[PDB]
């Protein structure tokens, strides 16, 4: 199964790094200063549609 791709920093079931899924189990953040996202450990909710 894949997600779709993010939209918002703090999602969770989407694309973040590229096409790889992060999300449950950690936190995502979306571009941070002017840069790509991130994986970060944490709380974020999945991504509704």
């Amino acid at each position: 199964v894949v997600y779709t791709d993010c939209t918002e920093s703090g999602q969770n079931l989407c694309l973040c790094e590229g096409s790889n899924v992060c999300g449950q189990g950690n936190k995502c953040i979306l571009g941070s200063d002017g840069e790509k996202n991130q994986c970060v450990t944490g709380e974020g909710t999945p991504e509704p549609q």
